[PDB]
């Protein structure tokens, strides 16, 4: 029974002067992690720690807005199925903060203008922005960080493509089309402390989680030993996991693991997960050459219906 | 057969506003790592990445001096048994660089003046500094870095003291005496590439290794499955391990593991290990109350003779 998910240092891939052996070491480590656990810690991404800390400060800043202003940009008010804006807690009584055991989030994605023909299509459309926060303090750092998440998931996909079974003869670009005009939702999550008194998989391709220091929140189901693996916070790391669409694309070689967040917090906790769903119109062919075709957006919408 | 040594984030101990649960989590993780493997990765130390990169640049800078300049401060020339200065390769033919499969090092420790009564005693005395390297590029950043390593091993020892068996009833200060006027050698290591064509334990209390990015060098012997565990470089981390004197002090609860560096390098590789040996005159009592008394310096010298 494993005690931890593995860790992958991708430095050899962020620098063009690393040895072929070191790059190959990264490829094998990430391939084994994603085909065994579906999860791994990633370090060596090169995203400055000040930027990560700024993202968590944005989460805290948004959460500090009064309930009325956050509901002014409720996801109810977004365009079509773009699912952008404020996700309210399940219960609320006051304008300030959260009731214990609830959570709230700000969701934003790829900026698509309202008059674009795709606006309002699944996970596609304009973002909603809280007007009381100045651009320099919220929207601008979040969009800059979004640039960096897009570049990081591109690198992750190149490493993963190099890690597939060689007899499938997949080229290292095999995933690249998913990164063109993609669905890329990001959440700024605020978890209230636990009171004194869930199980899921991600549907997309790659998830990149920024954790705040604190007690263990995340657990990953490992079927072979039927155990929940805790994922404590590791300084400098992201938690990376594969989603259902990636598992489907790779005919099950890369696993999409069940996971849940446990709330042992005595104070409010924040996190910032970024999700690569991918281009919602891309038709993906099973990389084992079995001829199965899956359209990303149809797959994700189907997963939503099956889970709700 | 384990595949990795554990990772311990000590952030909860570098901040006084972290929860008691988080601090206890750090204590438990570090204790289990040191009593099982004797080794762990440490992150969250707060030492800036620019400072770590500078230390490795100092290693490269020193190594780039010609043989004649480096031998000007050979360890042969240090005062008494202070063991400070330049450790030359086992073989050499040119003034520049190293022959494959060899290594060289710069060694410096706690600055003790030449007229101090302890100067020249075991691992104690003044440092040798290469006269061709400007202070701002070498001696000054290394001495500041040395302060940061001393503070980090102080934190590690506090965590380790909290991880001992509760039935021994050890107080959390139990190791602190080792950090007063200690032997603290640090090396700037330069490994030549492998040619086309060792196994040991550390003698002191706590070792703190800064690795350079590259292929796996370090391996740790794990007896229960009789396997060499690779220790690849992890960004932002130090590799921490217990030495023989910590194993002795804790009556074997904390393990001093055998380890070795393997050379798969096609180009020169650098590292910066810092060693807490401790105060050489401190008499340590086995923390299980078995009455055994060990003087750190005598232990380290005896371990040197045994090897
Ligand atoms: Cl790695
Ligand atoms: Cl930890
Ligand atoms: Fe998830
Ligand atoms: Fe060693």
């Amino acid at each position: 029974p494993p005690k931890t998910i593995p860790i992958v240092d991708i430095s050899a891939f962020i620098d063009d002067n690393a040895s072929a052996q070191a790059k190959d070491d990264v490829v094998k480590a990430m391939s084994h992690a994603c085909s065994t656990y579906g999860f791994f810690y990633l370090v060596g991404h090169g995203i400055p720690e000040v930027d990560r800390q700024q993202v968590l400060d944005c989460a805290r800043l948004f959460a500090s807005l009064p309930m009325d202003e956050k509901m002014g940009i409720s996801v109810s008010k977004c365009m079509g199925q773009s699912f952008r804006g404020y996700e309210p807690p399940a219960l609320q009584l006051h304008q300030e903060g959260l009731l214990p055991d609830t959570k709230e989030a700000f969701i934003f994605g790829r900026e698509v203008p309202a008059d674009h023909p795709d606006a309002g299509r699944f996970s596609t459309g304009p973002n909603q922005w809280p007007s009381s926060l100045p651009d320099s303090e919220f929207r601008i750092p979040l969009l800059k960080y979004q640039e960096k998440m897009v570049e990081l998931v591109k690198v992750i996909l190149k490493i993963l493509a190099r890690g597939l079974p060689k007899e499938w003869n997949c080229p290292p670009d095999v995933f690249d089309a998913a990164t063109v005009e993609p669905s890329i939702p990001m959440r700024l999550l605020h978890y209230a402390p636990q009171s004194e008194e869930g199980d899921h998989t991600d549907f997309g391709n790659v998830s990149v989680l920024l954790q705040e220091e604190g007690t263990v929140g995340l657990e990953v189901w490992y079927p072979p030993t039927e155990t929940w693996i805790p994922v404590p916070v590791i300084s400098g790391s992201y938690v990376i996991n594969m989603g259902d669409m990636m598992q489907k694309w790779t005919a099950g070689f890369y696993r999409s693991a069940r996971h849940r967040v446990v709330n042992h917090n005595k104070k409010s906790r924040y996190s910032a997960p970024f999700f690569l769903n991918g281009n919602i119109d891309l038709k993906c062919k099973a990389l084992d050459g079995s001829g199965v075709e899956t359209v990303i957006g149809e797959h994700i919408r189907q997963r939503l219906f099956e889970t709700i």
